[PDB]
C-alpha cells in the first residue's frame, strides 16, 4: 500500500503515536516519508547485510526476523514480512518499542538526518485529525 500523507497521519495518529516518547505526529509522518515514502512494501538491504521493512524500514539485524541476518535479534518478536502489511499495526507496535530504546527517534537515519530539528508540523498540515 503507498499512504496518502493524511492518511497515514490519521492511520498513526489512532494508533497512539502521537507523542508517544514525547514525539509529534509530525515526525513520524516525517519519518515515513524519507524511510519509505509511505509504501508499506518498502524493504532495502543494508551494508551489514541487514535489511529494513515497511513504513518505517524497521531492522532485520536487531527487530525482526527475516532468516538472513546472522547475530540477528528479533526484539519485536515477528517475522520481517509482517511488516510490509497494508495494515500497519505490525510495524507500529514495533516503532513503539525502538523508539523506547534508549535513542528516541535517532534510530532512524533519514528522521535524524532529514525530520530532526525541521518544521515536522507541515507534515500534517492541511490533514483533518
Ligand atoms: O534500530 C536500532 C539501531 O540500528 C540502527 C543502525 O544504523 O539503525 C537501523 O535500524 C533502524 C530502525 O529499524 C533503521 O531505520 C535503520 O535504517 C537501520 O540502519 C541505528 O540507527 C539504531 O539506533
Ligand atoms: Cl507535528
Ligand atoms: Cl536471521
Ligand atoms: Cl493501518
Ligand atoms: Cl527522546
Ligand atoms: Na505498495
Ligand atoms: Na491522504
Ligand atoms: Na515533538
Ligand atoms: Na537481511
Amino acid at each position: 500500500k503507498v499512504f496518502g500523507r493524511c492518511e497515514l497521519a490519521a492511520a498513526m495518529k489512532r494508533h497512539g503515536l502521537d507523542n508517544y516518547r514525547g514525539y509529534s505526529l509530525g515526525n513520524w509522518v516525517c519519518a515515513a516519508k524519507f524511510e519509505s515514502n509511505f509504501n508499506t512494501q518498502a524493504t532495502n538491504r543494508n551494508t551489514d547485510g541487514s535489511t529494513d521493512y515497511g513504513i518505517l524500514q524497521i531492522n532485520s539485524r536487531w527487530w525482526c526476523n527475516d532468516g538472513r541476518t546472522p547475530g540477528s535479534r528479533n526484539l519485536c518478536n515477528i517475522p520481517c514480512s509482517a511488516l510490509l502489511s497494508s495494515d500497519i499495526t505490525a510495524s507500529v507496535n514495533c516503532a513503539k518499542k525502538i523508539v523506547s530504546d534508549g535513542n528516541g527517534m535517532n534510530a532512524w537515519v533519514a528522521w535524524r538526518n532529514r525530520c530532526k530539528g525541521t518544521d515536522v508540523q507541515a507534515w500534517i498540515r492541511g490533514c483533518r485529525l
